[PDB]
C-alpha cells in the first residue's frame, strides 16, 4: 500500500506561508496623507514636530498648505477628524485581524506538525513518535492506537513476510522504528514541492485514507498488518483517531484565514477610499 | 464484517443530508443592511422650515412613526460632552441634494441588499430540499415512514422497474438487510424484513430505524459544504465493486456488495447488494438519483457564497455612504 | 470486459473539462463603470476656469453646450472647486486605465488557461480536428520502451488504456480500439481508434464552467485509478501504472497490455509531472488569477462611482 501514509507526510510537511495571506501591508497603516492633512487643519494653537517639514514639501510633481485660518479650517477639521479616527480605528482592526490569522495559521501548523511529529519537535526524530507494537499498533493493554502519521508506518511495514508492501508483534521496536523511519522516508520526502496547505487537500487526503481502510487477514475498519484501529475507534467516526482529528483541527483554523481575507481586503479598500475622501475635504477650507 | 466500507460511504452521504443549513450562516448581520439612520437624520436637517412638518403627507420618507423624531433627532449622544446633531443658509439647501443623492442610493442599495438576501433564502431552501430528496423521496424528510423505499426487486437488483439509487435509504436498506446476518453494515445489521424480492418498502421501513442508529449518533454539529458533498461521492465511488454476478447486466463497479451473487433481491449475505447497471447507463455514478440531488444541493451551496460576497460588498457601500453624508453635512456649517 | 472503466472515467473527467469553454466575458460586469465617468468630465468643464475655458491646448464649445439638459460663474470655486475636481478627475483617469489593464490581464489569463486545457487534451493549444500529432507510438505513449513521451496528452493515454486486440467493451461503453495493437504505435492507428473510443465523453460534457477546484478534483479521481499491482520487472513501479494487471508490456495485444507505465517518464514520484496534469495545473492556476483580478476590477469600479459622488460635494461649494 504505502500511498496515503507518505501523502499525509507531504501534507504535514507542507509550508504555512502567512505572507501569502496577509498580502499588501502597504495600505494597512493609517494613510500618511490623512495624517498630514489633519495637522495642517489644526487651527492656530495645536499646529504650533519635525514632520511639518515633510509636509509643505515634496510636491512630487515639481502638496500641502496651511489653509485659511477661518472657521473653514475647523469646519474641514471636524470632517476629517472622523476620517482620521476611522483610519486609525480601522488599522487596529486590520492589525488585530492579522494577529488572528497568524495565530490560526501557526495553530494549524502545530496541528499539522502534531499530527505527524510529537507536539512540535519534528526537527529531530523523537523516540516518542514510535511506540510499542501491542498497545500502539494493536492497542490491547492501553488504547493508544494510530497516534501519528509515522506511528502507523511501523506496523504493516515491519516484522517479516513483506516485499516492501508498505515502503515485533507484541514487543517494542522503538529503535527499529527509528531505523525503519529512515528506510520509510527514503520512499517519501519527495514532497509535492510544498506549495501551500489547503483545507480541500486535507479532506482529499482524509478521503483517500478512508479508501485504503480495509483488510481481510486474521487477528472491519482495519488496514500480517497489526493495525486494527477498532481498538480506539470507540464509535465508528475517525473523529476519535488522533491524526485525523489533528488534521481536521488544522483545516478549521485554515478555514478562518479566507474569512479574514475577505474582511481584510475590504478594509484596505476602505482605507484607499478614506484617502480620496480626505482630499475633497481639504478644499472645504478653500 | 462484509459490507462495512459501503455503509461508511452511504452513512457519510446521509450525514450531510442530516446536517442543517441555517440561513443566517450566510446572510449574517442585518443591522447595517438597511438605510443608515444617520443619513436619514441628516436629510431632515437640510430641509429648512418648509417641507419640515407632519403635514407633508404627500411626501414623507419614513415618517409613519408620526414624525415626532423630526425634532427629537437632535440628541446629545457623545463623549463626556455633547456635540452631535442644524441655520438656513444657501449651503443648507446645497447640502440637501448631496445628501439626497446618497439618500436615494442608500435606499436603492437597501432594496438590492434585500434582493440578494431573498436569493440566499431561496437557494438554501432549494438546496435543503435537494439533500432531503436524496435521503428520502421528498423535500421534507420527516418521518422514517410513508414508503420512501421500493420493492427489493425494483430497488436493489433493478429487475422489474429500474429504481436503484432512488434514496440513500433504499441503498442503505438493500445493502444492510438480508437473511444472513453479521456486523455487515453496522453493529445491529441483520435486516430480516427486507429479504425477499417481493419484500416491499414497508419491510424496509420496519428494519430502517434499526441499522441507521450509528449514523444518527455520528452526524456532528457542522454545516454542509460543497467539498463535503464531493467528498461523500469520493468515498462512495471508492467502495463500488463486487467481482461476481450475472455476466450481462453485471457491469460491476456499479455493484455495492460482495461475493458470488447472481441476485441482490435474495437472502444470501451476498445479495445484500445494489446493482446500478440498469440505471447508470450513461456510464457515470453521478447518474444515481441521490448523487444528482447531492450535486444539486452542493451547486446551490456554491451559489450562495457568491451572493454573500455581493451582500458584504453592498454593506461596504452603505457604510461609506454614511460617512459621505457627514461630509455633505459639513457644507452647511459655513458662515 | 469493462476492466479499465474506473481508469477510463478518471481520464474522461479531465477530457470533459478540456472540452469546456471559459467564456472570457463571464468575468466582466459591464462597460459602464469601466470608462471614465462623463459626469466628472462634465463637472470638470463647469468649473474649468474662464481662461483656458475654450482654449484647447492641442470641440470644447460643443461640449460646453452639450450640458444643455449650473453656471460656470467666475468665483473662487471656479478655481477652488476645479482643483478638487482635478484631484478626482485624474484619479478616475488612472483608475479607468488600471481597469483596462485588469480587463486585458483577465483576457490574457483566460486564454492561457484555455490553451493549457487544449494542450493537455491534444498536445497543442488548437484542438481543431483529430490529428496524428496528438498521439505517438506505444513505445513512447504507453510502455515507455524507447522514448518517454508518455503522458503527452490525455488523448494518448486514453488510446493506450482503451485500445488493444483482446478487448470486449474494455471501456467507453462501446467497442475497443482494434488498430493500435502493440509495437505498431501507428499514431494514425490511434487516430482510427479515437472517435469510436471517445464518444461517451462527448456526452458527459455539461455546462460546468471550467473551475480551479474541478481540475484539482479530477486529478484526485485519476490518483485513485492509478494502479496495477502485478505488472512486471525492474522499473515497473506498480502504483504508477494504469491497466487491468498481470502484464509485461503496455499497449500490446492483451487487454491487460492496455496500460500506461509512467515509470520512465515520471520522477520523484510526483504525478503532477505527467504532461497533461501539468497543463491542467497551469490552467487551474491562471483561472484562480482570473478570480483575483476580477475582485480587483469590481473594487476599482466601486471607487469610480464614489469619485463621481465626491464631485458634486466638491462642486456644491460653488453655490
Ligand atoms: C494619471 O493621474 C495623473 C495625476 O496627476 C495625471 O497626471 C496629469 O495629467 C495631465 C494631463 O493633461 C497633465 O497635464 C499633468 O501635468 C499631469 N500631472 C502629473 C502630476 O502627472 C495623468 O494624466 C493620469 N493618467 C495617466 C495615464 O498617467
Ligand atoms: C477612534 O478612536 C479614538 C480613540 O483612539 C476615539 O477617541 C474616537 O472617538 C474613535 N472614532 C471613531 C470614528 O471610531
Ligand atoms: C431608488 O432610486 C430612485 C432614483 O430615481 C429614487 O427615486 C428612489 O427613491 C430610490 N428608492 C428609495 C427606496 O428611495
Ligand atoms: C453471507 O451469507 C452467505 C449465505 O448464507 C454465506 O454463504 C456467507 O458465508 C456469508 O458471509
Ligand atoms: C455472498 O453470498 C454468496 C452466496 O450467494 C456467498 O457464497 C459469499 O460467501 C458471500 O460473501
Ligand atoms: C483482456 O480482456 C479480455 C476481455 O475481452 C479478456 O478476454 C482477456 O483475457 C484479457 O486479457
Ligand atoms: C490482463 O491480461 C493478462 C495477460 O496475461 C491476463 O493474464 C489477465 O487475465 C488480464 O486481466
Amino acid at each position: 500500500q504505502y500511498e496515503a501514509l507518505c501523502g499525509a507526510y507531504a501534507i504535514t510537511k507542507q509550508a504555512i506561508s502567512d505572507a501569502e495571506y496577509i498580502g499588501d501591508t502597504t495600505g494597512d497603516p493609517r494613510p500618511k496623507e490623512v495624517e498630514d492633512l489633519y495637522i495642517m487643519t489644526l487651527s492656530d494653537e495645536d499646529y504650533n514636530e519635525k514632520r511639518k517639514s515633510d509636509i509643505l514639501q515634496r510636491r512630487d510633481t515639481y502638496i500641502h498648505s496651511i489653509p485659511a485660518n477661518s472657521e473653514a479650517r475647523a469646519a474641514a477639521h471636524v470632517a476629517i477628524k472622523r476620517l482620521f479616527y476611522k483610519a486609525g480605528n480601522l488599522s487596529a482592526n486590520i492589525a488585530a485581524a492579522i494577529s488572528s490569522i497568524k495565530a490560526d495559521t501557526r495553530s494549524a501548523g502545530e496541528a499539522l506538525n502534531r499530527a505527524r511529529c510529537g507536539q512540535a519537535d519534528c526537527k529531530a526524530p523523537d523516540q516518542k513518535w514510535f511506540e510499542t507494537r501491542s498497545k500502539a499498533c494493536s492497542g490491547t493493554g492501553e488504547q493508544k492506537q494510530g497516534m501519528t502519521i509515522a506511528s502507523d508506518i511501523s506496523c504493516l511495514c515491519s516484522a517479516a513476510t513483506g516485499e516492501t508492501l508498505c515502503s515485533r508483534g507484541g514487543e517494542g521496536t522503538a529503535a527499529n522504528a527509528q531505523t525503519d523511519w529512515s528506510t520509510t522516508i527514503a520512499d517519501c520526502d519527495r514532497n509535492v514541492e510544498g506549495k501551500a496547505p489547503s483545507p480541500a487537500a486535507i479532506e482529499a487526503a482524509i478521503a483517500v485514507f478512508r479508501a485504503a481502510l480495509g483488510n481481510a487477514e486474521f487477528t472491519a475498519f482495519v488496514l500480517a498488518a497489526c493495525v486494527d484501529y477498532t481498538n480506539k475507534l470507540a464509535r465508528g467516526t475517525i473523529n476519535d483517531i488522533p491524526w485525523i482529528e489533528q488534521l481536521r483541527t488544522a483545516a478549521a483554523k485554515l478555514a478562518g484565514v479566507a474569512g479574514t481575507r475577505a474582511q481584510l481586503d475590504g478594509m484596505r479598500q476602505e482605507m484607499r477610499i478614506i484617502e480620496d475622501q480626505a482630499w475633497q475635504a481639504f478644499a472645504l477650507a478653500t
